């Protein structure tokens, strides 16, 4: 129930953590800071190397054709899923979902973001962009563990059988048990790829769950 | 180093099988058998419901232009990889390999064959076949468990950096740690999913190596 989230900008750090810990995850999540400094060629020596599943962390938002074109990139690359932001609108999170299933592929729908700011706009809208979610078919979701209270909401609203991934434990606050009471697995960065003994650290959230 | 080969003809009874075997596995073989008896929607349950990366055996061995189709609609259905037959030519195999790399997926190139047939034309053809994947830039190869001195000269022409599984274990007589001498993987149907306690035979399978 642990995503590695892998942000470390250089190729030889990143390979070297995400082998330390492969055996406490089974998905990387892979963002624009790694392939931005290293390549989208990244993403198919992680699945390779590891044989871990990839979520492509891209945050899409942009409009339908952009994002249509950003989705074939992405699962061309060899990414298993993708994030993609809800707030911009059903065209928008449609154009994403049309080209996973041309592609076999999954979306993720990002609901409430788990960082501060994300309550000036995101979070008014957040249930509005669950239920959308749920309207399109969308399956999977992304949830913030820095406000378990909201994750409850978007649990109650998406249903048991959809997937849902959080962000936000440790460095942002977020709790790993409290996490699990309604995501399906939280997502986990600085806490591991910062630490001293990220296999150490890996161990001690699976541990404490 | 374990692949399941889930060559059960009904849904009900592959999905019990597969789910009491997961965890001494992590990839599941898919062929024609399961998939014209429940169709190609079976590809995408299992790898939402086991979280397993599948290989689509699909034996593929027609022109060019239906190659291109049938991988097109196998990985349009979700399968991460696809076992194409070398013996029809390059360009045959070259169509398979245009998809997979249009989808960010995978060709594992089947040489020579596991059963007693395999003698009659296919292993008088099967190192320039082998040689030819390696022209080709193809990573993945299929060779033969009962046969180990073709699997030792097979693995010998493609390099140790190739990823080599191997079928013809249990049933057809091939032996699981011969076999691993030269293969990385090995694929077992009928030792696990025809005994009384599967996950016993595949626990069995996994301790004797
Ligand atoms: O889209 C995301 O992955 C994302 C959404 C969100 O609301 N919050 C969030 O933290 N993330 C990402 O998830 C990861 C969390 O990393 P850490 O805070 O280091 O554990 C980073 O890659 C973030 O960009
Ligand atoms: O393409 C294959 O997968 C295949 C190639 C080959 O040379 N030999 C071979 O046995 N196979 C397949 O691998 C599986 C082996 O199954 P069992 O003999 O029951 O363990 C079946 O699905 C076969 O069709």
């Amino acid at each position: 129930r642990l995503i590695l989230a892998m942000d470390l900008m250089n190729r030889d750090d990143a390979l070297r953590v995400t082998g330390e810990v492969r055996e406490y995850i089974d998905t990387v999540k892979i963002g624009y800071p790694l392939v931005l400094s290293e390549g989208m060629d990244i993403i198919a020596e992680f699945r390779k190397r590891f044989g871990c599943r990839i979520i492509a962390a891209f945050a899409v938002a942009d409009i339908p054709e952009t994002n249509e074109k950003i989705c074939r990139a992405t699962f061309k690359a060899g990414a298993d899923a993708i994030i993609v932001h809800g707030f911009p609108g059903a065209d928008s999170v449609r154009a994403c979902l049309n080209v996973a299933e041309e592609m076999g592929r999954e979306v993720f729908l990002l609901t409430e973001m788990s960082h501060p700011g994300a309550e000036m706009f995101i979070q008014g809208a957040a249930d509005e962009i669950a239920r959308m979610g749920v309207d399109l078919g969308v399956k999977n979701y992304v949830g913030p563990s820095t406000r378990p209270e909201r994750l409850s909401r978007l649990r109650e609203i998406i249903g048991q059988d959809s997937f849902l991934i959080s962000p936000g434990v440790g460095a942002q606050g977020g709790d790993p048990g409290e996490t699990l009471r309604f995501a399906d697995a939280i997502i986990v960065g600085r806490s591991i790829y910062l630490a001293d003994n990220p296999a150490a650290a890996a161990a001690g959230i699976i541990e404490s769950i």
